[PDB]
């Protein structure tokens, strides 16, 4: 096979790894997994729908929120039902199917597609619980139907394709040959055997001194049996001189249950600059002539070893129980807590709250308790039944758990999150992939299916994918496989779209790590831009391709003109082009940003906690009028961004009445916003929407304690909404204020210095609303920080920045003790008025 075979180039062009290569692993367990992956494709290409496929509908099971039952009139949402030119409305019902508007329109074969979106309404589904009308009424619009013909599902076609562990009762043991460091202190090697961030053993070698070759050729006993080494446990060795320098992995029971045995060289990793999601991979330094290295072995019997495979309590004890279940994610458990659950542990296992502290009070050392923990797995039934929780879901799916059948449940439990709940989490559920012990695991299989099950899963799994295999040789092999995996079942349909994005995006890198290397800007530089931009639209680029942040569009012609370079101290593009779909029933250009000199994977992260905090909002009918904009990375410290329309920043409308200075005065942005509104009408409302989002933005930016910001990076838009961005610049660089909440914002809101109004009261109690609303799910919350600390942000792990958000969320206060605590935030606000704000430009604008 040959034209079956020039495929894997392309697919090695759309991964950005090739998955073929060995050059470095020391087994086949990714081979194993790429074999392993297939069965689980090709389960769900052939099990999917073919129609409803190829159309993706965006639907919800969750009720419509009462603030836009609302809005809508009486029982009656008008769609625009577009021909040619010939328009026409309708009055639907909003329990009116899709079809549906078909007997009723054919009264007066065919499909009702979007104008302007790859978005269809399709399939056995009420239209209020389509999301594109969920997004017309939230921001009371018009709804636009195209009425077409059915994308032919023939294009999502796919291409055609012994001793008992538990008998050995042997003190495990290792042997340190050495290690060798091309180029360079005293120097030592520590060998650990860890389960799931529990350390088993440990031993040392003895110091030597620190040169180009260091040799030992001691055997290290450890203090465990070969029998009680669970699946999952990690040799983990470190080289130290006092500092650590080097790590690396190597699981002890392989993809095949086997003991693992032989020599072993390993390229180890380094340390830059508590730990992150790094620390835990099982690949291997691919870096060689640079890299420090370590040898060892691993004894070698014959001779294949496999792991084979109630009453009462008093009253103090309940309630000391019930205290431990009760208690957050990031408390520690004692000893006297840990022996507590695992002596009850069958009271215990009635309270799914109560599993993460279960299975974490297992000696995972000990053969014997795995055994029973195991017996424990299989009387899960009150698990098994109790409504999903996501936060309960995800701390399985965290560091402390390496058992993969602990792992497995909490994956079951994921198995029954519709899409829309998916998309809200499958940036951290694929960043939770770093957590697993094995490549294949249930984590990675249930990606790959939800991926190949909808084009829009599918296209974000993707790019998130593609992001990490483009920035982490700690992940990237076990990221392609997954993918490879996913391309090779998404349709050809979906891969010629990817290939086109992927395209179009490598160009605009090009041009933008260029440009950067010419460096405020000079009209020389400006030049350049507008002629590359021209070479572009020749005859490589496609025509169009889909906008990555935002699936459902098509953007077309650049726009020459728009373009610039902006006066960033790394030279960001702010590109812009037209929606390459005539349907469109507008003309404004999709307004992109291209910057190289940030990872964009924490700008990510925050924005979608951001859509999970709206989301959250909306389980107690509270829209906090956030504006989490796109952004996607796309490979090693770059990638895009949306740009939000008809907003500048807030220090620009002060740089515009006061140039410059920091004599920032009160009354600036309340004069902007009457500036820019038709109607004292539509001013009210941007004074409403100014309220709302300013809120909303002080909460979530406190509780993920990012709220003190430099008045450069909050923006607003001429409508009222207002927005923080840039997250990755606070961030990843770390007098004070919890949000920023100025005189200029209160001021628009009727009070002044220290007074009162009705917008500032209503202000006050959407807040103490919204972050009690939040705090009703401080465990997903807490989960989400951490994790998110863990595999995003790296040097803000040590542990005492992950505990700010207890802190935050005020766990264990009650709820009146917490509504006084933040309204006492706010006030903090009110008191340092401008301090802050002028002390961040003395500092990010004078140094
Ligand atoms: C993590 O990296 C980054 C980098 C850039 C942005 C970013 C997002 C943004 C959005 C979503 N919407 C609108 N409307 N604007 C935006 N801007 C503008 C700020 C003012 C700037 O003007 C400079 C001269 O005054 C023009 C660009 C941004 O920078 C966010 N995160």
């Amino acid at each position: 096979s040959e034209e079956s075979q020039a495929f894997q180039r392309q697919l090695t062009a759309l991964i950005g790894y090739d998955v073929t290569d060995v050059s470095n692993v020391h087994d086949d367990e990714l081979e194993f997994t790429r074999r392993g992956l297939v069965t689980p494709r090709m389960a769900e290409v052939a099990s999917r729908d073919p129609k409803l496929y190829a159309m993706h509908p965006w639907v919800t099971s969750k009720p419509l929120p009462e603030y836009l039952w609302k809005k809508i009139a009486n029982n009656c949402i008008f769609i625009v039902i577009h021909r040619s030119t010939t328009s026409q409305t309708i009055k639907v019902s909003p329990d009116d199917t899709p079809g549906a508007i078909l007997q009723s329109f054919f009264t007066k074969d065919f499909v009702l597609r979007v104008c302007g979106r790859d978005e269809y309404l399709v399939g056995e589904t009420p239209i209020k619980n389509f999301q594109w009308v969920r997004h017309c009424l939230k921001n009371g619009e018009e709804i636009h139907v195209v009425l077409d013909t059915p994308p032919d599902p023939a294009l999502d076609e796919v291409r055609k394709e012994t001793v008992s562990l538990w008998d050995c009762d042997r003190k495990f043991r290792v042997k340190i040959r050495g290690i060798d460091i091309p180029v360079l202190l005293t120097v030592f090697v520590e060998a650990n055997i860890q389960h799931g961030q529990q350390v088993l053993c440990q031993r040392r070698t003895s110091p030597k001194p620190f040169t180009e070759e260091v040799l030992w050729n001691v055997w290290l006993e450890f203090s465990i049996k070969i029998k009680d080494l669970p699946k999952g446990a990690l040799l983990n060795l470190q080289i130290y001189c006092v500092r650590l320098l080097y790590y690396v992995n190597l699981l002890l029971i392989d993809h095949r249950f086997l003991l693992r045995r032989g020599e072993y060289v390993l390229h180890m990793w380094q340390i830059s600059g508590s730990f992150n999601a790094d620390k835990l991979t099982s690949a291997t330094n691919p870096d060689k002539e640079n890299s420090m290295s370590i040898s060892i072995l691993l004894d070698n019997y014959c001779h294949p070893i496999a792991l084979p495979k109630r009453a009462e309590m008093p009253n103090q004890l309940r309630k000391q129980l019930e205290a431990i279940i009760a208690t957050d994610p990031l408390n520690p458990l004692t000893a006297e807590d840990k022996e507590l659950l695992w002596h009850f542990r069958y009271e215990s296992l009635k309270h799914p709250k109560a599993y993460p502290k279960l299975f974490s009070s297992v000696k995972w050392g000990q053969q014997e308790i795995v055994a029973k923990t195991y017996q424990l797995l299989a009387r899960r039934e009150v698990w098994d039944q109790s409504a999903l929780d996501v936060g309960l879901t995800m701390q399985l799916l965290d560091c402390n758990f390496s058992d993969e059948n602990v792992r497995a449940i909490a994956v079951q439990k994921l198995e029954s999150l519709e899409d829309d709940d998916v998309l809200h989490y499958l940036l951290q559920l694929v960043q939770a992939v770093k957590f697993e012990p094995y490549h294949d695991s249930a984590l990675a299989r249930f990606l790959l299916k939800r991926g190949l099950r909808n084009k829009r899963i599918g296209h974000f799994l993707f790019w998130f994918l593609r992001s990490e295999i483009a920035q982490s040789r700690h992940y990237q092999q076990r990221f392609a496989v997954i993918l490879e995996a996913y391309l090779r079942g998404c349709g050809t349909a979906m891969l010629h779209d990817f290939t086109q994005q992927v395209q179009v995006i490598e160009m605009l890198q090009k041009v933008t790590l260029d440009i950067k290397s010419l460096s405020d800007v000079s009209s020389q530089v400006i030049s350049q831009l507008k002629q590359k931009l021209e070479n572009l639209q020749n005859s490589q680029l496609p025509e169009s391709f889909r906008v990555p942040y935002d699936p459902g569009l098509k953007a077309g012609a650049l726009a020459i003109e728009k373009c610039k370079v902006m006066a960033s101290k790394k030279k960001p593009l702010w590109l812009e082009f037209k929606c390459a779909d005539p349907t469109a029933l507008s003309n404004e250009t999709i307004g992109i940003i291209f910057k190289h000199g940030d990872d964009l994977r924490q700008d990510m992260l925050i924005l979608q906690i951001l859509r999970i905090m709206e989301s959250i909002w909306e389980t107690e009918s509270l829209d906090l009028c956030l504006l989490p904009y796109g952004c996607i990375s796309t490979g090693d410290k770059i990638g895009m961004i949306e740009i939000v329309k008809d907003a500048t920043t807030i220090a620009k409308i002060q740089q515009s009445t006061v140039g410059n200075t920091g004599a920032f005065k009160d009354e600036v942005l309340n004069h902007w916003l009457k500036e820019k509104s038709p109607t004292e009408e539509k001013f009210q409302a941007a004074v409403e929407r100014f309220v709302y989002s300013c809120a909303g933005y002080c909460v979530a930016t406190f509780v993920l304690g990012i709220g003190d910001r430099h008045n450069d990076n909050i923006m607003i838009t001429e409508t009222g909404n207002l927005f923080h961005i840039d997250f990755g610049h606070i961030l990843g660089n770390y007098e004070r204020v919890p949000f920023v909440l100025t005189p200029d914002f209160l001021f628009v809101m009727g009070t002044s210095g220290k007074k009162t109004s009705p917008h500032f009261q209503k202000f006050q109690d959407i807040c103490v609303k919204a972050y009690l609303a939040l705090r009703h799910h401080t465990n997903l919350l807490i989960i989400l920080f951490s994790m998110m600390l863990m595999t995003g942000m790296p040097q803000l792990t040590s542990k005492e920045d992950i505990e700010y958000i207890r802190d935050a969320l005020t766990v264990g206060k009650n709820e009146e003790d917490a509504k006084k605590y933040f309204l006492d935030q706010i006030e903090v606000c009110r008191d340092k008025g401008w301090t802050v704000q002028f002390n961040w430009f003395l500092h990010l604008v004078l140094g």
